[PDB]
């Protein structure tokens, strides 16, 4: 088997956090009990450090979000707003390629729009909530049942309107992150200036279309978000099937290592295909975003290391807190035993947890980390979370 090389000096994206959809209308608030499952980082708990809401067309139904969204924040964790309609009387339908019943944003009503958003924002800090951002539209190229908005239409807007809004600016929410939706943002220095959020979702995304060259050349002091997606499939019940779940952490360790985003987050938290059951307990895909929700933590940063080193093996690492955090991933039929190198870091204890057909997140053995490296064996069909005690603690005293 070949190595795996964890270089601590050669830092990647920074890390914002892991985290899911509440919808209350849509799918049902969390309960009081669910809220503390998705968002404390106890045993059995997700540690969740993104929460993900709407931003209803009614004013009148914005109350709704509130003890949700203050749970999230007692916990740590940040909030963020996307909106898939204005309010009604600021949209009109439009001929759409044959499509008669399309709705758009009227362009009279941008200003209005963009007043409709800020007092969203005004809202939520008035009850507690300070919302970290908020979105221009969710899913404006695949908008049959909310509202279009063409690339041009969104650049109008970015230039125009979005810096009118008093929170960072998400934008634009491709359901595939389609580069067409967001190059004009990063051509235009305008609009460019008005977005604090490159956001996306990956629906059918390929892995090929995760790496985005333009982003990398013009979006300097811009974050990169993955801000909605279900995978593999919502089918009904599925969130415990293995080793299908599995298939979870590896699409988490493409978005970080592939797409360098910087935030993923699912769905619905709480669905029979989601990170919880209805039940309220956390399910496959759960503790497979766990692995990388509850040890890499807001602010930790993506470190260079070795991505595929065997066959079915992804290994990604972070660093952050005096830590350094590997997860490794094995979609084999076969355990295997791999050796982790760390170069610019000094170690010498190893705790790791593990997910398996039979097992959630459940801590394996100590290793002892000799000579600057550890060998450790990766289960048939599992993910492992280690978490590697650094010795050379700087900042003060
Ligand atoms: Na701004």
């Amino acid at each position: 088997a070949s190595d795996v090389t964890v270089n601590v000096s050669a830092e990647k994206q920074v890390i914002r956090g892991f985290g899911g959809m509440n919808h209350p209308a849509w799918a049902g608030d969390l309960t009081a009990a669910q809220r503390e499952t998705a968002f404390g980082n106890g045993q059995n708990q997700l540690g969740f450090s993104i929460l993900r809401i709407h931003v209803d067309e009614n004013r009148n139904n914005w109350y709704k979000e509130v003890e949700t969204a203050k749970s999230a924040v007692k916990h740590g964790a940040i909030v963020f707003a996307s909106p898939w309609n204005p309010p009604s009387d600021m949209v009109e339908t439009f001929n759409r390629n044959g499509d008669t019943s399309a709705k758009r944003l009227k362009y009279n009503k941008y200003a209005a729009y963009a007043q409709h958003l800020n007092d969203f924002v005004t809202f939520m800090k008035n009850n507690g909530v300070n919302l970290y951002a908020i979105s221009v539209q969710n899913e404006p190229d695949y908008a049959h049942e909310w509202t279009w908005w063409t690339p041009q239409e969104i650049l109008r807007f970015m230039r125009e309107n979005a810096g009118s809004i008093n929170a960072r600016v998400i934008a634009p929410e491709s359901f595939q992150y389609l580069k067409n939706l967001s190059d004009p943002i990063l051509n235009d220095p305008q609009a460019l200036a008005n977005m604090d959020i490159l956001g996306t979702h990956l629906y059918g995304t390929q892995v090929s279309q995760f790496p985005y060259p333009l982003f990398k050349q013009k979006g300097a002091g811009k974050d990169l978000w993955m801000t909605e997606v279900y995978y593999p499939n919502s089918d009904t019940n599925s969130a415990d099937r293995w080793p299908e779940a599995l298939d979870v952490s590896q699409h988490i360790h493409n978005a970080m290592v592939e797409g360098d985003f910087q935030a993923y987050v699912w769905w619905y938290i709480r669905r029979s295909y989601g990170p919880m059951k209805e039940d309220g307990t956390i399910s496959k895909r759960g503790y497979n975003m766990a692995h990388f929700s509850k040890f890499v933590r807001p602010g930790y940063v993506r470190i260079d290391a070795t991505k595929n080193p065997n066959a079915n093996v992804y290994v990604s690492a972070y660093k952050g807190d005096n830590k350094v955090v590997i997860v490794a991933i094995n979609k084999s039929n076969t355990g295997v035993n791999q050796n982790f190198v760390l170069q610019n870091g000094s170690a010498s204890n190893v705790s790791r947890w593990i997910t398996s057909s039979s097992s959630n997140l459940q801590p394996g053995t100590n290793l002892t980390v000799s000579g600057n490296h550890f060998w450790a064996h990766l289960p048939a069909q599992s993910v492992t979370t280690f978490v590697v005690n650094r010795l050379e603690h700087h900042h003060h005293h």
